[PDB]
């Protein structure tokens, strides 16, 4: 019964979840001033041309786009990464009010959202066999500010109406991630976790400098989801954001000079 309430939130999740208080959790604080800049990282490929997106879930703490990973259609190699992995979700993490809601932080800067594109790598077959390894995930995060409108953003906003509540999906067919990036692939980069339980240290974060512009009616629409389930008391999904945790012995790199 985790979650992001006055009771069951973050501070909780060690209870169930051991691995809550371990070496390599995430999110973390990239202080800009420390993360060494390393020339041996290479350009990251994001390659989403060929990607085909299925359905959209509200699962009680987020809402997930989800895409068809049956094959090598959209995928993330390059950068840190050895090999290939595949796009299997998209997700937000979001505040009540702008000043909160990302889940990394810059110099301590808090931005309004945090996009997670999550991907597995190929060479463990399947999603639950890649969780289980240090080398298992590679998750794209993207910055959210609140500004002008992102054009690429309005088709997830217009569907959220339709899965309010907790257990509701909608067909989201033909939706191009592409459309969710900033210009700059420039990067930071660590090993880290799952934000959410059950926290498995199985991720490499890649982490993009530029943040998205998004507008004010576009996170207020987030800011209407339900985290509670259809004809119960109306908990308002906002603040579904673990904050950063310890850096322990990892170093943040740079993409860029
Ligand atoms: N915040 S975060 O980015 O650290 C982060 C947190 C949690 C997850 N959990 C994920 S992607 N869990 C999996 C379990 C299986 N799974 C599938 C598998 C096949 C198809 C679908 N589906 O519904 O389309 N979903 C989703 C990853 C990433
Ligand atoms: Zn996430």
């Amino acid at each position: 019964h985790w979650g992001y309430g006055k009771h069951n939130g973050p501070e909780h999740w060690h209870k169930d979840f051991p691995i809550a208080k371990g070496e390599r959790q995430s999110p973390v604080d990239i202080d800009t001033h420390t993360a060494k800049y390393d020339p041996s990282l290479k350009p990251l490929s994001v390659s989403y041309d060929q990607a085909t997106s299925l359905r959209i879930l509200n699962n009680g703490h987020a809402f997930n786009v989800e895409f068809d990973d049956s094959q090598d259609k959209a995928v993330l190699k390059g950068g840190p990464l050895d090999g290939t992995y595949r796009l299997i979700q998209f997700h937000f993490h979001w505040g009540s009010l702008d000043g909160q809601g990302s889940e990394h932080t810059v110099d301590k800067k808090k931005y309004a959202a945090e996009l997670h594109l999550v991907h597995w790598n190929t060479k463990y077959g399947d999603f639950g066999k890649a969780v289980q390894q240090p080398d298992g995930l590679a998750v794209l995060g993207i910055f959210l500010k609140v500004g002008s409108a992102k054009p690429g953003l309005q088709k997830v906003v217009d569907v959220l109406d339709s899965i309010k509540t907790k257990g509701k999906s909608a067909d989201f067919t033909n939706f191009d991630p592409r459309g969710l990036l900033p210009e700059s692939l420039d990067y930071w980069t660590y090993p880290g976790s799952l934000t959410t339980p059950p926290l498995l240290e199985c991720v490499t974060w890649i982490v993009l400098k530029e943040p998205i512009s998004v507008s004010s009616e576009q996170v207020l629409k987030f800011r209407k989801l339900n985290f509670n389930g259809e004809g119960e008391p109306e908990e308002l999904m906002v603040d579904n954001w673990r904050p950063a945790q310890p850096l322990k012995n990892r170093q943040i790199k740079a993409s860029f000079k």
